[PDB]
């Protein structure tokens, strides 16, 4: 299948390219409809990554319980404690996906990286242990390295991730 | 006119991809050999990039002096103040180069955001202006917004960046 993204207010087709870490060109490429523009409410395909309704893991992040829950089917598998953004610089909300990932990026992102499918941001380890569990980033979500690995692990590209409050 | 990059040990595609803000699949339709394996010492062109070698600008950012130095044709043009990485989270030192560009992302990034070939590390405008002058940051180099956008209309994408203690 494909990973349907619709157009939200104030998207360019640069932002949501840039959101998805892809080329304006790839985009245009695979969505003809997009050289007459974009318009809110409008559904394009973003090319690489597969439906993330047909994967049946879910991750839910909850910002005021410093929570991030894995699920298979609806049913929590693990729930993890992590790190959110501070108050002036947070963590934002909604629908997101992982969309890439490198592994042992090292520094401040320690074990891993998760790209999520807003710039800037995603879910990454830490060098800082005792950072988790409190509202002290620039955004991303970070996670002991040992929560990172396995998550990474289990998790593929185009998954659902929801923020909420 | 084509940016050249000597592979590293240890580099994987997903970290080269990251560092010059590529997909893995752009990387690879301009080098079609890669996924067979990536070679150590073996040059690779980045796509989207021009020669930095063609550009007569060129930056210089001192973590000591907490300047940043654009020079033209070897002589110095303008020095701007900067904040730096905290010593646990160092502005990382090497060669890079400006990959990309966004105009008013707002936030913490302040009026731009230029991405350097360090995977998440970037230049900056702030919304902190009194941390200009100071090793406070996360890693990423602040100007303020006013010297950002200045900067940012004058060097292209693939200038040089060199960041030195």
């Amino acid at each position: 299948g494909m990973l349907t993204y619709q157009v939200k207010q104030g998207d360019t087709l640069n932002s949501i390219a840039a959101d998805f870490r892809i080329s304006t060109a790839a985009l245009l490429q695979a969505n003809p409809s997009l050289q007459a523009g974009l318009t809110a409410g409008q559904s394009i395909v973003i090319p690489g990554l597969p439906d993330p309704y047909t994967i049946p893991y879910h991750i839910a992040v909850s910002i005021g319980a410093k929570t991030l829950t894995l699920s298979l089917n609806n049913r929590v598998m693990k729930t993890y404690p992590i790190a959110v953004g501070k108050i002036l610089t947070q963590t934002p909300t909604g629908e997101f996906y992982i969309i890439n990932r490198q592994r042992n990026p090292g520094g401040p992102f320690g074990a891993y990286w998760l790209s999520l499918s807003a710039a800037h941001y995603g879910i990454h380890g830490t060098n800082n242990p005792a950072s988790i569990g409190k509202a002290v980033s620039k955004g991303c979500i970070r996670m002991h390295n040992k929560d990172v690995i396995e998550l990474a692990s289990i998790v593929p590209n185009g998954t659902r991730v929801t923020i909420n409050r």
